[PDB]
């Protein structure tokens, strides 16, 4: 158990200038991501149905187009529920499998089961696609600079499969995909051939992104051992906006809005928590209204906040990274 | 049973007059403690390291050297790790074993394991050295009115060892010392051959201190069955500050604010709040901002608020016990 | 990691001369420890009672009068139970507890509870009187050989309270007492001062009688780790016999015969097993006629068979200890 | 505390004479069982299957044609198995329900679900049709002695739903039924207004019959708390022989041999076990050749087996209550 | 659900006749086993030690050079134990990975980990060395047979690792290396985009080979849903004696009698069993006398009856796959 993985907790960023800031705002487009990331994912997807693969199909595609040299894995597995084995399907994107350290991005793909109602679906444009989308618009607008990969830090996507409860919310039926990977991930040696050190051992940061899409979010800061990560968005937002760079925007609305929180959301990042993951858990406080409801849909997102967020996340991971 | 065990639950404070407050601030000496107490406390110390032994021994010299008649314990005891079966050794220092009823006080003289960085080292002046010493010098600063004590009532100390998760936070990785000897008082009856009550039945209220010492701390009101603790911490630094005993306050920066909390903190006191034992978490939220970093040293600790804490807090403990 | 602890298990006894086997046959006096080892114990004697103390007291005033220098320890101790909190005491005698390793030989001293019917008194003079007296004379008797403890290792014993249950044998409701000091032990340093050697890897193994005292008896090979000292036993029965020592015994009638079992007995020895710890258990199958029944007495208890394990015991002990 | 719960220790058979011995055994059929307690519930009947409808009633009608004071109770519930949640139905039949102690006869009555092969379908007839129509016949048979019932014990006969796993026998996809009545019995104030006192607490003895119709059955000495019910089957036997009374039965082939057995065999009898009741537990060892396999059918039962047992045990069962 | 998952029960062999018999019994080597499968892995070999590595790699190399086309898979996990983190790794080799079902030999590679007593090390014997050879010789005694493999069903072979404890058997402490593969294996898919049906149900039985070298071994029928395999070990071991193909083969002494036993051994199975697979655990019982002692060497092995063994063994597996 060498000392690499502490540098998590001596890494600083790269803040970036006015000029490359504003570099990042321009080459990324949420048009393109809606049509062509995210608008396919708007079906129904629970675990195991033919939207799972579909949309799991998705996001392979989008991916695999890239110039970045992305290790797609997908990562099945079974497990009871209360409608019994039913199997799931997580999907992992690695740049650098062989890298020490990796900074993690994560959200769920799949869709909660409901039956349908006056002919409506649910498909969860917030509970979680427009999360997919914006991860998977991060990885094609900067894309030119993730090549440079060729300190020892890459970057991940996950995108985690039955996140959502089947049936009824509890321990044994929700988090389907994540602890699985979680349990996995913390008994697979790291870097290979290491001989006491797990992949969590080098997964230094994991930012969930759960529930984004509505107008007027706000996030709060969860835990201490990732404020500093928190405090980098509440200043990245802040320039951005200085800048022009955001739309619709103000400051007496930002989003990241320094507020401890008491409580905890159960979501995917307990799985990795609770094994000493730090977690900067982007999920809004309060949900959005139209959680949970047919209404989950694309009438009622906000493309102003989706664009800013992605602004603000994009420009994160890539002083994150020393890019 | 008995009745003795719910005295607890009627406990009225014998609360001092101005005259008495007064003597109480001249009384304790920041100076001193910053000497005395503290500075020796302010070193590499994880359990069972040297530094864990010298800072073990050097706690009981500063008890032994005083008057009042505390009872020295070292309650060592091994448990399994993320590296290994290791050893632990709390310590307990008591007044009046026999007396029933104890006021208990507690922190934690562990300091988290950390790897050198930048020839730099983690020796944690908040978490929890100040805790450790203004524990010191309250029994320095009361001693004389402690040996009153030749309501059965009297009062306890403990400085818990390994606190501190080795690896990652994680409720089989912390809080060794604290599940192990609140199992142990569980497990003990008290007073010496009753029949169905243990030392835990005669913990009248546990008053457990946690990263103390950073500027403008704020200190929730976690629980309901200490709410009224609380309340008398509040007209505590109310009166010491309505009369010029506290240095550099104002109320519009209250230490005890009554905001209520919503989650929980883990820390050395849950195996006891869980087992039934009244808690007064002086825990402050939001956690220092030099929390867990090398940054936690003794440049970055507020000696004018730590004075004031120091008085509050004995004046807390002789209302209770009144002295 | 030093090697202590793996001593264990290359440790070959000290095989008596025949010469030797009569001495040790005529220095046990199963008339005198009929006398007063157990006659005294035959009592209603629950955990919590009267009898219980009593109990206590008389057991230890025999081994106080011995030369050897015995250490005795009492380990009153709290659990709950089916009636509520209760109290209970272990009994524990050690020969220099730094012995760092040793031999142990446990029993049961406590009674299962029972109304009164009928107007008659459980006892249980086979569970655990006997096993009690048997190891009370085994002290009586190899007394002058034990002084010689001032490879180190000595012998401890160990009287167990509340191992019956109080209402259903249940996990919950059985061995207080084991279970309590199995925790105890494997969380406690040994010797004094090490740091990763608990005092259960002190115990070489574990010689734990129960239900002993009824007529013509089987006691079956339920450990491999702790065959051989069996297979001692065995052999211990055997040469003792062919050389008539024996009294009222034939080796169609043996009593450790060879007869592997298939499934555990729940007993004393379940914490001391969980965590490791080699075990001798001499327990036979089937129990006694008896058992449980208020029939558990003197009158059916046949001296002769008592007498005759009493004395293949005295020697597997000096065996043990090369002595 | 009360009394009365300890009656079940104390308790001792009425011993039938030989001309009552007779009696007993020209008072069942072989063959009114076969023709009509037997040949009804060789149908396909795994848990909520139309076979499980028919058995139930079967078993119903059966008992209310009786003349004694039977009190059934079909206690139906929900489980969660491997296919979802799926329905079962238990069948409990009592005389004198207030009575506060009873002895009682247990099954299952289902079948082992399994996919036709060979187009065959699994009927269990050992497993466990057999049984369940011993327990039918002995109810007729003994009749008019049981209303009779109008110390203080009674009869109960319970036959458990979804004994068997559903896709792989392990905790949580077996025994259903058992699972669920035990919890709920441990739970259940009995007698009426009691309150400390449960339904478990009532149960003198569960004489659990399993797998029971093939031709040279071994049933080993299972519990220590029920070795002296199981010798008075051995006698039962042994006399039940020498006065002629049974078939095709050589002591050589004796049923009951005291040949202790080590290990568990997992059935309906576990939850009760571990709930701290006395188990006499009928099931062979080894188990018939033919079990699990679509052998298991009338063919390869046999007839005299099955009467010989019926005799022996209406005659535990009467001399039980004596009657 | 399927119906291939029941295959199983009905699975039966293709008998050999006494021409064939003859030939495989010259067809196996015992000599080219153990100079050339068995020599090699007598050595320090515990987990992670540099014999770990080298049997790994010994392994390996000799099932490479084999004609048919075995599919190794080294898996690579890392788990906690009381020294902490270690890194196994299992072998697995198979036969058409896509054989829906597959008949599975399996033993335990590593070697206790015993620190150097007397200059003397540890290389157990029987535990496991011979085993693996056995396999691999059974894997190129019937390689040209097993060739025919391109009813479906073929062959896989599991070397376990970390079977054994480190310090102190135990549910934590133990079996290291099938506790982690049989949830790895409940909880993937078969075949290939399964969508109810796990590894495990593919598993059509598992034969464990425990403890084999030393002379005289009595492997008794622990199972039932196996009873059935184990009585074609039986009928194949008498059979090859009426020839006397075997070698101080007795009657009187033969290997699988007719002796069930009690209750059960911990060791790689059980986390198969638990999960419902079906076990052939061939350990005898008693262990060996050199069990966990240094005498378990090349020096107390029976090379009769391991070639007996390697011919019983052999054959059945060509029984079971119909070859
Ligand atoms: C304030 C808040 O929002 N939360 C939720 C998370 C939890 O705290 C942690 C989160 C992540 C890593 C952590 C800890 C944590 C808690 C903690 C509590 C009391 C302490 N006293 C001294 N160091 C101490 C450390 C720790 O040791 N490592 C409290
Ligand atoms: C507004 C707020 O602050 N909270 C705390 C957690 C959450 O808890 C719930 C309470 C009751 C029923 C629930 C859930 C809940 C939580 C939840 C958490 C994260 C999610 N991401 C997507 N759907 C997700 C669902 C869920 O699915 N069903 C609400
Ligand atoms: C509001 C809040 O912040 N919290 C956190 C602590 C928790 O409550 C307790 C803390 C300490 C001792 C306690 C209880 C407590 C809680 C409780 C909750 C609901 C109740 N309804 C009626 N009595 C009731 C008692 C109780 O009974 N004993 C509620
Ligand atoms: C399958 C098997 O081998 N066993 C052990 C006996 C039986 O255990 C019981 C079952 C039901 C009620 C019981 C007990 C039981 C066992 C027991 C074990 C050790 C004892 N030492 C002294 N009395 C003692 C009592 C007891 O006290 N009450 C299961
Ligand atoms: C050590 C020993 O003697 N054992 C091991 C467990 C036990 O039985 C099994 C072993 C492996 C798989 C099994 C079952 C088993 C047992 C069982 C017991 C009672 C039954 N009554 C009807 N079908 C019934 C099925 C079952 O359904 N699947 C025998
Ligand atoms: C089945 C049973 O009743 N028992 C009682 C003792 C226990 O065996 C042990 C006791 C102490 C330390 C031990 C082991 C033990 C047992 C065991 C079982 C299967 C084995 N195969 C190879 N070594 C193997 C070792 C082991 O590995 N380390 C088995």
């Amino acid at each position: 158990a060498s000392a690499w993985p502490e540098e998590k907790n001596y890494h600083q960023p790269a803040i970036l200038n006015s000029s490359a800031l504003r570099q990042i705002a321009e080459g990324t487009s949420i048009s393109e991501m809606w049509q062509n990331d995210l608008q396919p994912l708007l079906i129904e997807r629970y675990p195991g149905s033919p939207g799972s693969y579909a949309a799991r199909q998705h996001i392979m595609q989008r991916i695999q187009r890239l110039q970045a040299d992305w290790v797609l894995e997908i990562d099945t597995f079974l497990s009871q529920t209360p409608y019994g084995y039913r199997s799931f399907s997580n999907i992992i994107s690695t740049l650098n499998p062989t890298a020490k350290r990796h900074l993690v991005l994560a959200c769920h793909y799949d869709s909660k089961y409901f039956s349908h109602w006056n002919n409506r679906v649910f498909v969860g444009a917030t509970d979680s696609a427009v999360p997919c989308a914006m991860m998977l618009e991060l990885a094609r607008a900067l894309d030119k600079k993730l090549l440079s990969l060729k300190p020892d830090l890459s970057l991940q996507l996950i995108f985690f499969d039955g996140e959502e409860a089947f049936l009824h919310w509890s321990p044994q039926d929700s988090l389907y995909g994540s602890r699985h990977l979680a349990a996995k991930m913390a008994s697979t040696p790291h870097p290979p051939g290491a001989r006491g050190t797990s992949q969590l051992h080098g997964m230094d940061l994991l930012v969930l992104l759960d529930l984004i899409g509505a107008p007027n979010p706000t996030f709060p800061n969860f835990f201490p051992n990732s404020a500093r990560w928190f405090e980098r968005l509440q200043a990245i937002e802040h320039e951005l906006h200085e800048l022009g760079l955001l739309k619709d925007h103000s400051l007496e609305g930002r989003y990241f809005q320094n507020y401890s929180y008491g409580g905890v959301i159960q979501d995917d990042h307990i799985p990795f928590l609770r094994r000493g993951v730090p977690v900067l858990h982007l999920i809004p406080s309060p949900f959005p209204e139209v959680w949970h409801t047919m209404d989950d849909n694309e009438e009622n997102l906000d493309e102003s906040t989706i664009d800013n967020l992605n602004k603000i996340l994009q420009v994160f991971v890539l002083e994150y990274l020393h890019l």
